[PDB]
Parts: C-alpha cells; structure tokens; sequence
C-alpha cells in the first residue's frame, strides 16, 4: 500500500455564538454554500485530515467530538480517528484523520496563547495543533482575535503575540517561530477584521451584498488592507473571497444582517464583515492548492456562518537509505557561495548563521560574517565562500530535492536571532551554482534579506 505524495485537508472555522449547533452540519464538511464550493461528484470522497476551529463554543469536548464524528461518518461512511483536541476558554481545535493515517501521524503537539493584559486577558487568544505526517510537518492555529471595528491594531498585536508564544512543532528549531516550523501552516479563526466603511453606509453595504457585488466591500476589508501594508500575516496566502460577509447575522435565518448598536454589543455597530478566515503559509516550492473557500448558507444557530476551506497539500515519505538516518551520506553536500544578509538593524554586533534542517543530523553554526555599510544606510553581512559545507543524512535526489534549509542570522554578542528565513532545495539543476533568496523576518516582521548562490550535490 504506497505512501501518499498528496493529501487533502479540510479547514473549518465557526464562531458558534455560544449556541448549540443545529442537528445537521454536513454542508460545512462538504464545502457547500457560497463562494468557491466543492463539486457534488466529490461528496463521498473523504478528506485525509479535518481540522475544525470553533470560537464561542458552548459544548464540551465530548459533545462536539460526537457531533463531528457522526457528521463525517454520515458523509463518508468512515469512522475518523481523533488526532488531537485542545480548548482554551471557548476557543477549540479538533483534528480528525482517516484511520489509515493513524501510523503516519506522530509528534502531536498542542498549545494555546492568551492575548491581552488585565481587562483584555480572559477570553481571546489561540489554540493550535502540530504533527508530522510521514516526512511532512503540519501546523494549525485557530485564533479568536480582539473584536470591534476600531481595534485593527490590537488584532495585529494579538497576531504577533500568538506567533511569538505558541509553542508547536520541533523545539530544537529554537530560533524559529511557528511561521517557519512547518512544511504547511494553516491559520484560521474569527480574526475579527471588519469592512471599514462609515456606519451611515450600512444599508448601502447590505444592498451590495444582496447584489453579490463584493468588490467595493473587499477593498475596505481590514485584513486585506493590513496585509497589503505588511502590518500582519506577512508571507501568508488567502484564497480570493467570493462569499458574502459571514458576520453579523440575525440568528435562525440568513436573510438579515444585524448591524445596529445595542446594549448587548456595547453600543457598537457591527457592519457586515468577513470576520471568519483561513490563511496558510507553506515552504517554498511545496505543492499547496486551495480547492474550496466559502461559507455555509443553511447553518443559522450563530450570528456567524461557518467557513470552510480545503487544500491539496504535498507530502513526502519517511525516507530510509543504507546510510541515513543514523549517519551522513558522503555522496550528498550543500554549498553556499557568495552569500550575504542585508539587515534593517542599527546594531553593529558581528553576526553568524545557523542552518537547520531535518536533512541534517543537527543544526550547523557558521563563522561570523564581514559587516559592511550598504549605500542607503543598511547593514550588509558578507559570508563569502566561508560558509560550512552541509552534509545531508541522505544523498538520494528523490529525497534531497524535496528538503528545505531554515536560516537564522544571530548576534555574536547576544545569540539572539535578528532574522529567520527558508531556502528550498527544489533546484533547477544539481552540481550547478544557482541563485537563492529568502526574506528574513523576526517576530513575523520583515528584518532583512538573505541571498547568494547554492550548489547541491546528490547521488545522481
Ligand atoms: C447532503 C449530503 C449528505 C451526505 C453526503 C452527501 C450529500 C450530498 N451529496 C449528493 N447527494 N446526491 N448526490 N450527491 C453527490
């Protein structure tokens, strides 16, 4: 029975509005409703992995698991295995997988982050799950960010706290946050970004929604504008939105948006918004294709509609050779030529690199680089041809060309990372000097760039 080179992943996010669900929620898992929807001919084909994020979830873990499993069993006639479940307050994540994957999944981690301080600590934050699926690392984050149209900068701060402090994936990747630890990272939830238009325009917005004319609304969506301005979710992708705003509905219908200020809302307006979102970030040149992104039309217990997204995702096998794992394969090597880091820092410490990869027995520290002044004020750290030759555990090109090298540039004075990035080994040629490039980030913000050339030797 061959190991897969692709899987499909279902991501759901639903703010349940503290109400129990209706008796039937199958439309959610079938990607049916509005937006980019799944073809009917696929309805009985199970996804490999289902990741369900809820917010304002009033159910126990047991109660929700029973509903989810019975829902999937009805669609697919498969009894899914529970990989992980984790709840912070009323924010929950459930991962379910086909039983045939049970012995492909390992290294399961869960964590949560509570956002805010005093007043603002006690209901918002995030939960996450990570695991290995054969040779591929997968991370999943469900966040419930700060509410309210005038709090976009708080949401952005919530995002940075979650990616700094959520402890998932391989703890040996010490310089790297969750935005670098996984082959594929899915980040979803009630992100709570709003359509930034005047309150007076509420009825005009409703009109536009009834006409399925979303362009003049999406151009004011805070998440799209903040992402464009590099304020949040740097280097994440989102499918185009082609479904109506998923908040704020009158319960028990979808015919009415409930936007007007009420005592129950703290006298705040809730103009129709795309609060409920799915984004992802995958390592360079790894297959990932969004095959659905939409909202259900028939689940009406909450003031939000559920959102679904599904993905094809490339996966790799747990590779064994005669040599690695447990030794190097002298027929393999990775060389960096003429490499330099450009850093936004004002600091004047010396810097060194660390190379981390599961194709290495352990991470590799470089010598210090040579600091020069860039023309437009910046720090350029030159490595020349000084970088250590990396010795992969396996030389087979079917394995090595699918790997990645994480790079951290660290201060010699403090050993703190000033920037992290990632280089794919999925090269156009072996035994050939080829350009490489990654942006560098720290705490998920842009801090610089790393560029140079690579020369990869495989057994072929
Ligand atoms: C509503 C539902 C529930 C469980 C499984 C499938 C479906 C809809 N799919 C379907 N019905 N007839 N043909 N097809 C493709």
């Amino acid at each position: 029975q061959p190991e897969p080179d692709m899987i499909t992943i279902f991501i759901g996010t639903w703010n349940m509005g503290n109400a129990p669900p209706p008796k039937k929620i199958t439309s959610w898992f079938l990607s049916k409703g509005q937006g980019k929807t799944r073809d009917d001919s696929a309805d009985y084909i199970p996804h490999d992995i289902y990741v369900i994020g809820t917010q304002e979830d009033p159910l126990s873990e047991k109660e929700w698991l029973e509903i989810l499993k019975h829902s999937l069993q009805e669609i697919t006639s498969v009894t899914f295995k529970t990989v992980a479940i984790h709840t912070l307050w009323n924010i929950r994540i459930v991962v379910l997988a086909k039983p045939e994957h049970e012995n492909r999944i390992s290294h399961i981690c869960t964590d949560n982050v509570k956002t805010g301080i005093a007043n603002t600590l006690g209901n918002k934050g995030a939960v996450g799950v990570s695991f290995m699926f054969n040779g591929t690392s997968l991370g999943f984050v469900n966040s419930h960010l700060t509410s309210g149209s005038e709090k976009k900068l708080r949401r952005n701060q919530n995002y940075m706290n979650i990616l700094r402090f959520l402890a998932l994936g391989d703890k040996k990747l010490s310089p790297f946050n969750i935005t670098h630890r996984f082959t594929h990272l899915f980040w979803f939830g009630d992100l709570n970004y709003r359509v930034d238009l005047p309150t007076w325009e509420a009825e005009t917005i409703i009109q536009k929604i009834k006409q399925q004319q979303y362009a003049d609304l999406l151009s004011h969506d805070q998440l799209l504008t903040e992402r464009r301005e590099q304020k949040v979710f740097l280097h994440f992708e989102e499918e185009e939105i082609t479904f109506a705003p998923t908040y704020r509905f009158e319960r028990l219908t979808r015919d009415k948006y409930a936007y007007t200020k009420q005592k129950a809302t703290g006298m705040k307006y809730n103009l129709p918004s795309w609060c409920d979102r799915v984004l992802w970030k995958s390592y360079p040149l790894v297959h990932v294709v969004c095959q659905s992104y939409g909202s259900t039309s028939d689940i009406m217990t909450s003031d939000h509609s559920p959102v679904f997204a599904t993905f094809e995702a490339g996966v790799t096998s747990q590779f064994v050779s005669k040599n690695g794992p447990g030794t190097v394969d002298s027929q393999g090597q990775i060389e960096f030529l003429r490499c330099y880091a450009t850093l936004k820092t004002k600091s004047q410490t010396k810097f060194y690199l660390e190379f981390h990869s599961s194709c290495l027995e352990s991470f590799v520290k470089s010598q210090e680089g040579e600091n020069e002044e860039g023309s437009e004020g910046e720090l350029v750290v030159k490595f020349g041809e000084t970088l250590p030759k990396l010795k992969p555990i396996i030389s087979d090109p079917e394995y090595l060309l699918d790997q990645h090298i994480l790079i951290s540039i660290k201060s010699s004075d403090s050993d703190e990372s000033y920037g992290e990035g990632c280089i794919a080994l999925r090269l156009e040629a072996t035994e050939t000097q080829l350009p490489i490039y990654t942006p560098l980030t720290h705490h998920g913000e842009l801090t610089g760039h790393f560029q140079g050339e690579i020369k990869l030797q495989t057994s072929q």
